[PDB]
């Protein structure tokens, strides 16, 4: 499945080049014809990006579940950005990781994925 994500200060890029999965940065002018997964950073106080947003006013259609990096600093808004676009969009929380993520995080969104994709 194609991952479609967002990144400001690398750890979700970096991320993302641990999954070895098609990936596309989203953009201004991005549309995405096919079925995706988003991951996506927590910024402010628990917020979702504004590129983020925009892309999913335009993009939604086909969002089949989001991921957040995160920090747990942010306690009960830990990855609250994935809490939101789950409630608002009605698809699943694939994960939620801290920073870059760990092995196990990246082996664990790829089996959730799986999972969904079927
Ligand atoms: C100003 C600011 C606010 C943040 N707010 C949250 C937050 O509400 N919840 C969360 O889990 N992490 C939050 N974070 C942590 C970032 O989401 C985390 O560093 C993430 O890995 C950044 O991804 P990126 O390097 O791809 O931009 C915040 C970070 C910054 C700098
Ligand atoms: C978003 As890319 C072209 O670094 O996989
Ligand atoms: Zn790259
Ligand atoms: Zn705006
Ligand atoms: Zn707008």
């Amino acid at each position: 499945m194609l991952v479609a994500y967002d990144s400001m200060t690398g750890n979700v890029k970096r991320f993302i080049h641990k999954l070895n999965m098609p990936a596309v940065q989203i953009g201004e002018d991005l549309v995405i014809d096919e079925d995706f997964i988003l991951i996506t950073y927590t910024t402010g106080f628990g917020n979702v990006p504004e590129r983020v947003l925009e892309f999913l006013e335009r993009n939604n259609e086909k969002l089949k579940g989001v991921s957040a990096s995160g920090n747990r600093n942010w306690g009960d808004m830990f990855g609250a950005s994935a809490d939101k676009i789950s409630a608002k969009y009605e698809v699943p929380i694939v994960s939620k990781f801290e920073l870059s993520g760990t092995n196990n995080d990246v082996e664990y969104f790829k089996e959730r994925v799986r999972e969904i994709a079927t």
